[PDB]
């Protein structure tokens, strides 16, 4: 599924990432905007080998089980094919995981490249 810009939004706040450890909604919207252009199918692989699933493209190295990461960890418990699913709970379940270990958003290169510093509310600009 390919979200809008206010339907993602709208789902990201429905499941507690609004002000989720002090993270604004747009910063969520604008990190899934630049990881996935909203795309809950997105998969892009990285080069030590593991990949990244997802609206939030969460990695195999430590979050989900793809049976194809040597070494890796499952830490969110999950496959990494229910990062890919049109219902969007196991990618923020595992989201809110990741941020509240330590590094905060800046587990997301594109948020730390991209969103972080800027004006991230424009991302939620007229919304319901
Ligand atoms: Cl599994
Ligand atoms: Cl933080
Ligand atoms: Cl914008």
């Amino acid at each position: 599924k390919v979200f809008g810009r206010c339907e993602l939004a709208a789902a990201m706040k429905r499941h507690g990432l609004d002000n989720y450890r002090g993270y604004s909604l747009g910063n969520w919207v604008c990190a899934a905007k630049f990881e996935s252009n909203f795309n809950t199918q997105a998969t892009n692989r990285n080069t030590d080998g593991s990949t990244d699933y997802g609206i939030l493209q969460i990695n195999s190295r430590w979050w989900c089980n793809d049976g194809r990461t040597p070494g890796s960890r499952n830490l969110c418990n999950i496959p990494c094919s229910a990062l890919l699913s049109s219902d969007i709970t196991a990618s923020v379940n595992c989201a809110k995981k990741i941020v509240s270990d330590g590094n905060g958003m800046n587990a997301w290169v594109a948020w730390r490249n991209r969103c972080k510093g800027t004006d991230v509310q424009a991302w939620i600009r007229g919304c319901r």
